């Protein structure tokens, strides 16, 4: 169908547009779609792109509008005091408003759906919010309408929601336009999507992105799929990759680098409401916090990742045990069976289940999955699935068996219910990755796990030295492994906050000389410094120029291969702001080789400063374009829980930067 009006280059100064001569005796039938590109790379706080009102005095609340906030939310209202309607549907980060210095075309898709009963937006290609109602009020047919409006509603003779940007673009049409028509309508889109929800991964949502170029010039990203809304264990979440191999420009479906079965794999809409966006997925086992590095040695890439029992996360899990039981200078995982109230077992090697009551093999052995067998037949328990059909959030059995696994709630033994960390391997890079394997416990029987900080490892340049940055109270945690990750030590860092999510991660500034820039709970992003490859580390430095908030976000960091401005460079990717996870930035720092210290010269800001940026990744790209793989809106914030497709990727040039 074609549209019943179509206009553009409309610009948006604090003044609405009148376009209802043009509009309003066109508008027919129940069902109508707006498609409208626009750009606002300095709006208003509030401000309608679009509007149709009753602007008549007694009803100012008789009235259609398609609204925007600086924060890059997007609604419409739908209203009719007559009818006793007053809808108001929306999502945070929605929007796109500046990359590279230029406005964003950012293109629209809001379709009223009478026979559905169902108004669903597309911002950028992407669904941002779908919602049924009972009783529908189609757009034109609110009581009254005598206004069609850009740039502002009409409401009693006034100009409200004044906008400031432009509508390159705006077309009706009478007609609820299908998902698969919606799809051919071209974008400008300044980003691309690795991971998406409808996926491979079937995860509705993503967090914590990774990024590492491999020495074939394959760029790896590894992510956590967040099945139950973006929550934190307890969830459920696997680890997912996803590779290119022509500099980003394309990437591969993805695949599972670390999977747990004793949930489905469902793509759910998490509810958003106040009463039920706490709804947490509360007896899966999950895996959260990955990080990738290469072996230049093996060949083989590495990643890592945080292990969490069924209904175990960091606020949960026993913080005076590590899980595993302390015998002559070796480790054992403990495990509890079914009806004890102690944990009366170990797994030894070769995967033995052992009777520590009696120093008795027994006739169960766990495999290489974590998975139990009896008398080398395999276990099972029964699968679970979610819904809120009740309602509420329930969990309950799908009728499908599974693999025991001693990471899950039915299993007949099971581990403590603490935190782990595990590695696996990938011996063709990312096209498939190995059973995973627990890393030992590195301060003692009597604590629990360190939390490993997402994003990469460090595989030093003139060495097979790899190194694993986690964090614990009052620490950073190095895990060194100089043997391809088949064995890891520990060397420890003190920091001077306790309680803090010290996420680090780290570049080589010269052969053997390491710095590590870390998350605190100061305000300010630290630093600390080893000229040993990792042996021993220095005390505690803060950059000044960057702002982080109270709690912080992961900062990520790379040794740019390039000279700028004829010296060595290191480049920050952050959020730059007091407030929230906001103000996005990637920062240029030109190191003095006289000292080592930094020099924060160039701050990139990748949209506004408003517009949410929260846990990132970066990486050099075989052609020396920078990669960047990041959260999109705020993740802290309380209102803007279980987003789709905010996890995006973006190419960026050195001269982008400076
Ligand atoms: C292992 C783990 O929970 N890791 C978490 C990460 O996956 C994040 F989501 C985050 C966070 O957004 O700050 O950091 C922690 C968590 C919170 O601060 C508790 O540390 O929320």
């Amino acid at each position: 169908i074609s549209p019943i009006f179509q206009g553009g280059s409309y610009q948006l100064n604090n003044k609405s547009i009148d376009i209802s001569s043009l509009l309003l005796d066109k508008l027919s039938g129940e069902s109508q779609t707006v498609v409208m590109k626009f750009k606002a790379d300095k709006p208003n706080s509030l401000q309608a792109l679009f509007g149709l009102s009753n602007s008549k005095a007694g009803f100012k609340n008789n009235y259609f509008s398609i609204f925007m906030r600086d924060s890059g939310e997007i609604g419409v209202e739908i209203r009719d005091a007559q009818k006793g309607i007053n809808y108001l549907f929306s999502r945070p980060a929605s929007l796109w408003g500046k990359h590279k210095g230029q406005a964003v075309e950012n293109t629209l898709v809001f379709v009223s759906d009478s026979k559905d009963k169902t108004y669903t937006m597309y911002v950028n290609g992407i669904e941002v919010f779908s919602e049924t109602v009972d009783t529908f009020l189609p757009i034109s047919n609110i009581n009254g309408i005598d206004k069609a409006t850009l740039g502002a509603v009409n409401r009693e003779g006034k100009e409200h929601y004044l906008a400031k940007g432009s509508i390159d673009e705006i077309s009706l049409f009478n007609k609820a336009i299908s998902d698969q028509e919606v799809s051919t309508i071209p974008l400008s889109n300044p980003f691309q999507l690795i991971f998406q929800s409808g996926d491979s991964t079937q995860a509705n949502y993503f967090r914590i992105p990774t990024l590492y170029t491999l020495s074939s010039g394959r760029v790896l990203s590894s992510i956590d799929a967040r099945y139950g809304g973006t929550h934190d264990s307890k969830s459920k979440i696997n680890i997912a990759t996803s590779y290119s191999d022509d500099n980003g420009k394309t990437w591969s479906e993805p695949i599972f680098a670390m999977k747990f079965n004793d949930y489905e794999e469902q793509l759910v809409y998490w509810p958003r409401d106040n009463k039920l966006k706490n709804s947490q997925i509360s007896g899966s086992a999950s895996f959260i916090d990955s990080s990738i590095v290469e072996d230049k040695k093996s060949g083989k890439t590495i990643l890592l990742a945080d292990v969490m029992p069924a209904g175990i996360g960091n606020n949960n899990a026993n913080k005076a045990d590590s899980g595993f039981k302390e015998i002559n200078g070796h480790y054992y995982l403990k495990l509890k069976k079914n009806g004890d109230n102690d944990f009366r077992y170990t797994v030894r090697e070769n995967g033995v289940v052992y009777n520590e009551t009696t120093n008795k093999p027994t006739n169960y052995t766990i495999n290489d999955k974590y998975e139990v067998l009896e008398g080398g037949k395999s276990l099972t328990v029964e699968q679970y699935s979610v819904d809120f059909d009740s309602g509420s959030l329930r969990e309950r059995h799908n009728g499908k068996q599974v693999p025991m696994n001693v990471f899950y709630k039915d299993s007949l033994f099971k581990v403590t219910p603490t935190n782990y960390i595990a590695m696996t391997t990938s011996q063709n890079r990312g096209e498939s990755w190995e059973q995973f394997k627990l890393l030992p416990p590195f301060l003692g029987e009597k604590h629990n796990g360190t939390y490993l900080c997402p994003g990469q490892g460090l595989a030093l340049k003139s060495s097979n030295r790899l190194i694993f940055a986690t964090y614990t109270s009052g620490e950073l945690t190095y895990l060194i492994s100089d043997d391809s990750g088949q064995t890891w030590k520990k060397s420890s860092a003190s920091i001077p906050f306790k309680n803090a999510t010290a996420e680090a991660q780290m570049v080589e500034l010269r052969d053997g000389v390491i710095r590590t820039f870390f998350r605190t709970t100061t305000g300010k992003i630290a630093y600390m410094t080893s000229r040993d490859s990792g042996e021993t580390w220095s005390k505690v430095s803060y950059i000044d120029g960057i702002q982080q908030t109270s709690y912080g976000t992961q900062v990520s960091a790379i040794k740019y291969s390039q000279l700028i401005d004829g010296k060595e460079a290191v480049i920050l990717s952050t959020p730059n702001s007091r407030s929230g996870r906001k103000g996005g930035q990637l920062v240029v720092g030109l190191v003095n080789k006289e000292d080592d210290s930094i020099d924060w010269k160039y701050h990139y800001g990748i949209d506004l400063p408003s517009y949410g940026y929260a846990y990132s990744a970066i990486t050099e790209l075989p052609n020396h374009h920078i990669g960047v793989l990041f959260e999109k809106y705020d993740s802290w914030s309380r209102n803007e829980l279980h987003l789709s497709n905010v996890v995006q990727y973006i190419d960026l040039e050195i001269n982008d930067l400076t």
